């Protein structure tokens, strides 16, 4: 998957988790006032959306220790915001809401019909990843925390065509400096990835599968 990409260009490599929910059906959402029904796929159920934001805050927390030093993923990542650590870039769907549980819940609806929520946000982020504003009535931003936009094929496995709904699979992937220069920088950047493997080898959710990607 990010084997073709070169990774992240020559300077940056990618950490790289495939997320299934085997335990969770697929389900309809129904868009208000008419429409087609969109069926969602799994992993886009409200609640694994809400268990794979709790995973990734998760992995942006993890330190690891080299020498004396604590090793964060702010110091490994690339940061395109400011020349200084800062937000990571993570490409994710949870990033179309800012990885924001209360963002995720955003919901606009009178006391039965519900107008527009995450599923709204959803089908309009995936056609525009870098809109500062949703058309519909939550006017949530599609931007990424880190300051680009997250391409829906980037971040979804296992739908038909374009129908990003469809997916069975959520893809979450993390650039960090590969230091191919620095020898010091790339010891603490490797010492944080033994933490992420040991990290994801140990989570424990008996609704995701998580796994690593084939380079
Ligand atoms: C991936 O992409 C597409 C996303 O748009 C999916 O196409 C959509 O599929 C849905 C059905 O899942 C179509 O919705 C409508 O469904 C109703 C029937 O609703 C229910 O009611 C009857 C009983 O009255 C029940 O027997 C049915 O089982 C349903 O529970 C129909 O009346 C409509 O004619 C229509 O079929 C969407 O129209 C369709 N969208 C488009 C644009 O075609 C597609 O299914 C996905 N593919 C996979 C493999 O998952
Ligand atoms: C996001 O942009 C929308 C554009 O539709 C703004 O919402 C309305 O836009 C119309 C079109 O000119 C205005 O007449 C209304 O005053 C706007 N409605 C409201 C409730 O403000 C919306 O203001 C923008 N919001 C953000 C945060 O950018
Ligand atoms: C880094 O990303 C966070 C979100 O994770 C940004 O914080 C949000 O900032 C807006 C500014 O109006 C607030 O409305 C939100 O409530 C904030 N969200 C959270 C979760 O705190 C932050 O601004 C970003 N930093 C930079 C430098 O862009
Ligand atoms: C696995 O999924 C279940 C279902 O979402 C989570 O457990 C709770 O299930 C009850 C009963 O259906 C719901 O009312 C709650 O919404 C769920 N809990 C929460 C906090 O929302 C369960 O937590 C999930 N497992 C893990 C490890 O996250
Ligand atoms: C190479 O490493 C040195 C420090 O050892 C650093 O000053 C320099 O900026 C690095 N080169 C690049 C291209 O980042």
């Amino acid at each position: 998957k990010e084997y073709f990409d070169q990774h992240f260009g020559p300077f940056f490599r990618t950490e790289q988790l495939i997320i299934r929910a085997p335990l969770t059906d697929k389900h309809i959402y129904q868009p208000y006032p008419s429409g087609a029904d969109v069926p969602f796929g799994p992993p886009l159920d409200i609640q694994i959306l809400h268990q794979v934001l709790d995973l990734q805050i998760a992995i942006e927390n993890i330190t690891a220790s080299y020498d004396n030093e604590t090793v964060t993923l702010q110091d490994i990542c690339l940061a395109p915001l400011s020349p200084y650590n800062t937000n990571c870039t993570i490409l994710s769907v949870l990033n179309y809401f800012q990885n924001s549980h209360s963002v995720l819940d955003h919901k606009k609806g009178d006391d039965f019909f519900v107008y527009a929520d995450y599923h709204t946000h959803f089908l309009y982020c995936v056609r525009a990843p870098a809109s500062l504003n949703d058309t519909s009535l939550l006017h949530d931003p599609c931007l990424g925390t880190f300051g680009g936009p997250v391409f829906p094929w980037l971040v979804l496995g296992g739908y038909d065509d374009q129908n990003y709904n469809n997916a069975t699979a959520l893809v979450i992937t993390f650039p960090v400096n590969n230091y191919y220069n620095d020898t010091e920088k790339l010891q603490r950047a490797q010492a944080w990835e033994k933490e992420f493997i040991n990290f994801v080898k140990n989570y424990k959710n008996p609704n995701l599968t998580i796994s690593f990607t084939a380079e």
